[PDB]
């Protein structure tokens, strides 16, 4: 591909990424660092501040239980929203809607988890995570200190995010990276791998040029970012095993179960 | 960042060490596998009696005996990879604990990678290439052993579709060893500095040697994902086997690597 076509693809994905997702990394960083002019987020650091944050912020999430469960269900509620946002974004990826419909379903099914982890890092620092489009901030130490298996379920997300954020990618970088994850030709059950790798080869070309122009000083950043797809594959399988352990230990309305299946 | 003439110098140096360290290259393995030759023809083991005939012909209970044949070559491979790693510029200058840590977690991923060179879809070379044992025979071993053999073939068929030669693999293997993300490393930065140079060398090598193969660099790094997951499955499968087979000891080299 000619470089001007790669740049056009990079911008097409950036513009769609801005429309699809509620809180960009650029805004998230201004909040976390405290450089923004907007109001300080509500901070949840323990039981009583969580209670006020629900009565203050309008948590649609569960808020119909026990605190560790309620938080867990808040992460699931937001993840369900993120899947729809990613599904919408994927449609803007040139070539995606022309794929066999079953393959589109399969690529989203196996990709959304890796993309959620990746984009969750945009909302985290070493001390906590933004919530509710940035109106709130809940501390890492509070999440890490939840009882039984919940504390150990939260912390791996921060340990990854802290590592991923040291690459210092911005939104224009992430927009292409996310597209590369979706167009993975090795997902189980794909019917027609060739046009998926064909598209990914083009996204990879655009990612490489984007990182060289946007980060001329960061050597082999392309490779370092692809190496992070190893971090992603491993933590997602670990994650699946942690949910399976939770289910066998911790009922919900059958309709709710369907929603979260 | 490096000048390209220095990157090519590193590519030749690593290919040269790889030829010196590893007994059976992919180029030789492919010549044996494709045949057309009379001198290099292997004896083929496809069942019990041909295996029994195999001792008197080549140098090679059956589920265990074959397993011990795989572990013997694995231990030799750890020795070969250790020798190779010492040739990687900068490696012997790292903190001694980090040298051990990089080998500890790197050898398995490299064994799988290089085992693919000895395989096609129908079986694997053995006894320095004098033999060939069929995939379906290995898959048909009893107990848990059959299902322990087959995943190695499932990876190899996919990896081999990249059509790397030895000069590519020499650099790829070096990149794997110098991973700064291994658990417990003391000084990550000097390791990442070496990997950046190797990555630069791999990228330029793949562009010159495989100019028609678009984004092969990226596709090869993506295979380092398959390797991380398949090594974990291997370890977990070995541990389950151990808890059943008391007539199985492991070489101290392998035994230490699996400890933690
Ligand atoms: O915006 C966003 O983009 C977003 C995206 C993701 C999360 C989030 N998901 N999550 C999961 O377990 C998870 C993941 Cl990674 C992938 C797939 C499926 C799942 C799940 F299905 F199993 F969940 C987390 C675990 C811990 C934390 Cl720290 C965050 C996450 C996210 O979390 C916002 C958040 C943080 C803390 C309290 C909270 O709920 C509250 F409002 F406080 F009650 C909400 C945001
Ligand atoms: O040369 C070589 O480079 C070489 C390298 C690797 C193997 C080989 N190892 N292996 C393992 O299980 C394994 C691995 Cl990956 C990593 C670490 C530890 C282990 C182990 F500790 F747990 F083993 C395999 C499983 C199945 C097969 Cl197909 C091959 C392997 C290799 O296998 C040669 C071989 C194949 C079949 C019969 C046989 O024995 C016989 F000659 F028939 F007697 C020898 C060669």
């Amino acid at each position: 591909m000619e470089s001007a076509d790669l740049r056009a693809l990079a911008k097409h994905l950036y513009d769609s990424y801005i429309k699809s997702f509620p809180l960009t990394k650029a805004k998230a960083r201004a909040i976390l660092t405290g450089k923004t002019t907007d109001k300080s987020p509500f901070v949840i650091y323990d039981m009583n501040s969580l209670m006020m944050g629900e009565d203050k912020i309008k948590f649609k999430h569960i808020t119909p239980k026990e605190v560790a469960i309620r938080i867990f269900q808040g992460c699931q509620f937001r993840s369900v929203e993120a899947v729809q946002e990613i599904t919408e974004y994927a449609k803007s990826i040139p070539g995606f809607v022309n794929l066999d419909l079953n393959d589109q379903v399969t690529l989203l099914k196996y990709g959304v988890h890796e993309i959620i982890y990746t984009m969750l890092a945009s909302l985290m620092n070493k001390d906590g995570v933004l919530i509710s489009e940035g109106q709130g901030f809940m501390t890492r130490e509070f999440l890490k200190s939840l009882r039984k298996p919940f504390g150990d379920f939260m912390e791996p997300k921060f340990e990854f995010a802290v590592k991923f954020n040291a690459l210092e990618l911005d939104d224009s970088d992430l927009a292409i990276f996310i597209a590369v994850i979706i167009l993975s030709g090795d997902r189980p059950g794909l019917l027609n791998v060739k046009p998926i790798e064909d598209i990914q080869d083009n996204l990879l070309q655009a990612l490489e040029l984007q990182l060289k122009l946007n980060h001329p000083e960061s050597s082999q950043l392309f490779a370092k970012l692809l190496q992070k797809m190893t971090d992603l594959r491993q933590i997602v399988t670990e994650h699946v095993q942690l949910l399976q352990v939770i289910k066998k230990t911790e009922s919900l309305h059958p309709l709710l179960q369907e929603i979260y299946k």
